[PDB]
């Protein structure tokens, strides 16, 4: 009783940006790609389940020169096991137990889901983590899960990608279309990450809560969180580079999905950074969206996602202030 | 009503070419590989068809140390929609429009194709196309297909693997047996292509014309064509590089089936570069060609090539002149 | 009549070394990875089969930024014949011959078969290598096999991965659970090979045999052999490298496989090394093992490995001296 998918997806994507855009929100130019991945399950005994994915990334807008590897990487892959009623252990590279939050906006066509950047602690995809997750409370109340998550250091050759040990959890609970949530984890920052120019601390912190409604066609969801030491950021006026010392974080979307498979989108989002050294506060995202997918079925749409930019052309760290929109084709299985 | 096809092939490959071969034709040693990749379509409805395809090529002769990556590229990579006699559009990686007539000789059991150059304009395959098509003329004209392709520009790293924005397209009639096609494509060049010693001009055109038999066991074809200030070719020599001013290029082959699997192979191509810097006229190209593939079923095959290389020792360019002979053997599904 | 099996396995994994583990037999940390392959073969005729594999590893343990690509690679890449009783033949990259004498200990849950060194010769897997191989001696002598195989010169930019062209070959023959090998191998050594200032000689050789009984739920295996010229070696005090001018080697292990699923293993192995210059012997490997493995099926297994290592502290080319232990969690279909 064994159940593998080999699943995937091929995306042609058009980024339309002014000029560069090395000013603009998204950037400019052709962003193909195409995901390749497993996820499989086997039925052990009546309570027991195996379970295994693995996810990779193949640009498509490179050459087959030099550059042919830029932006690859495996996305997902672990391992686990789910016991009848008292919860699944999985263990390898994963999404973040913040993202359990986050993921309540991370909704839209192409853009969106901006403060759930990967490699970092517990908001994105990241790498050595044990989760444990457990389904409306043993058997005992629908509609409540939680889940905890130990994140063991990953020392890398770069700030931005390493984190030190840490723990990390998330409570929600869902009611007839309605869904509310919370995560918040904490783990020490290596030494490398202490060396960066901004951003000053001992632990990394980020947290999130999350409501959303989501039946009858409608869908929607706010997110607001907060972090410490912990989201990325670059000055590109002194070329330096760390962690925002504190973030406020908050994200809204509404979409309608029509029988006829037009799904219009609309959001907004904005995270301000606060003591950024030699800065003080200033916005790293602010912006609204309209967009919308066109599902012809299950395996195919196509999609046009619009960033009006509200990041302002003195932004103090230099972040894009420039539009974005994006065109997307896409045939999946 | 989807169907995914996962696809792929092992092909043990060797070459021998006399001493390095650092001056023969294709080169001497392990040259094994293998190709993975999907390609799927899905019925929308009667009349209107969505389709995506990925191929990636996994090189074989590489060790698992620091070198493991070279020569891994993803080939292919793009998604589209077919609507009943009106059309295709794809978008992403895939075949330049001019490859719409150089695939009529691109068919020697391991070599040929010289002029199908990757990430060269409108010859190869090549980052971020637009490839709308057409069968039978809208349902009306059996046998006479047409193509347009828009080019994106993409300012890669380096001269050689870069273009910028242009079009392209194709014209073809198919006729018992018979088929004669024409392509044409013109782009900018970039600024980087411009500042390389070899080339001079603002604009990169290729053009090509086909005819072919196809039937009763019988494959003949050739294929001529010109390009400007779009052929990539480096000097030896100086070690400069860049583009060819102009070239003009005869590709011919001869090929039979027998119904016990074995397929001969005879071809002629040259390749000829003029108003090269510093040189003048100056061959690329000029080889016969003797082979066979043995298809012991549709999953299974053997081949030789033998590249009888007309290249000469003081070719002004340091092209090789040695011959080349590769062997294989293909398992494919 | 083609039958392909795409394959793969997600491995989360995790060693516990003590502090760094910069001085331990394993490391320390996140060693997730995950594993995709297939494998083919098509009936020709009633005689003759094609067959072709390739396999890859996908690190599970890097970050999705710079460092994303670290220890991917192709592990094998190969297509073949196989014809009724008089054998078969394949090309590509595969497995050294030694290792199938090697092959006998390398049964560990997670550490083991420590001699079986990638592009090393004949002992792992390794690129250009022709292998005929017969079963049964022609279908006369049942139990009785054996091959032979040609190693194509690599001449890669390192003395590590590189080799000349050698012979290598094996004989073992099978009787009611027993099981008894040889193999040997010679190949030149490259001329960076020989620049290396650890090793000297102008020829590498690799030899094993083994002993095995695996029948009655038992696993009993034994592998001695010795190298010249072959085995890779570093001395972390001078940093210079190259290889052991002798080895000799031995490897022991016992395991039981419970009906209920659990599979205990212990093993023993060591690797010294002589005549090294500007040392004399010195350890490579040594250290005993308990473990166990737990299978819940076809497609699930966890496990436990403990490498009490028996390099002392201060053995004279820096081998690490700290034990490891890994625990791992696993899906493969
Ligand atoms: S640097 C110099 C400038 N552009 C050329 C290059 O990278 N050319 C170049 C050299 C070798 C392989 C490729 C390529 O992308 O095929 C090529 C040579
Ligand atoms: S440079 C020096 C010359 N050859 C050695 C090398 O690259 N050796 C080397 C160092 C690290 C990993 C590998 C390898 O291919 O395994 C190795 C060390
Ligand atoms: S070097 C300096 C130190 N760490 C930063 C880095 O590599 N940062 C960095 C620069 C660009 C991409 C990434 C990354 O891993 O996303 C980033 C900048």
């Amino acid at each position: 009783g064994n159940k593998v998918d080999l699943y995937g997806k091929a995306v042609g994507l058009h980024y339309f940006s002014k000029g560069n855009g090395e000013n603009s929100y998204g950037g400019n130019g052709d962003m193909t790609y195409a995901r390749l991945g497993f996820k499989g399950e086997t039925q052990i005994n009546s309570d027991l389940t195996g379970y295994g994915q693995w996810e990779y990334n193949f640009q498509g807008n490179n050459s087959e020169g030099a550059d042919a590897q830029t932006g690859n990487k495996t996305r997902l892959a672990f391992a686990g096991l789910k016991y009848a009623d008292v919860g699944s252990f999985d263990y390898g590279r994963n999404y973040g137990v913040v993202y359990d939050a986050l993921g309540y906006t991370d909704m839209l066509p192409e853009f969106g889901g901006d403060t759930a950047y990967s490699d970092d602690f517990f908001v994105g995809r990241v790498g050595g983590v044990a989760t444990y997750r457990n389904s409306n409370f043993f058997g005992l109340v629908d509609g409540l899960n939680f889940a905890v998550q130990y994140l063991g250091k990953n020392e890398r050759d770069t700030a931005r990608r390493s984190n030190g040990d840490g723990v990390g959890g998330s409570i929600s609970y869902e009611y007839e279309g309605f869904g509310i949530v919370g995560a918040y984890g904490a783990a020490d920052r290596t030494n490398l990450q202490e060396a960066q120019p901004l951003g000053n601390g001992k632990k990394a912190e980020q947290w999130a809560t999350g409501l959303k409604y989501d039946a009858n066609n409608i869908y929607l969801a706010a997110n607001y969180g907060e972090t410490r030491n912990a989201t990325p950021i670059t000055n590109k006026f002194t070329n330096t580079s760390g962690f925002a010392n504190k973030t406020q974080d908050v994200l809204l979307v509404a979409q309608y999905q029509f029988d006829f498979g037009l799904r219009p989108s609309i959001a907004y989002t904005k995270s301000k950074a606060k003591d950024v050294e030699g800065i003080g506060d200033v916005d790293l995202v602010n912006y609204f969206e309209v967009g919308a997918t066109y599902y012809f079925n299950k395996n195919m749409s196509t999609y046009v996602d619009y960033i009006i930019n509200q990041i302002d052309s003195d932004n103090k760290l230099g972040v894009g202030s420039d539009d974005t929109v994006a065109v997307g084709i896409v045939y999946q299985f």
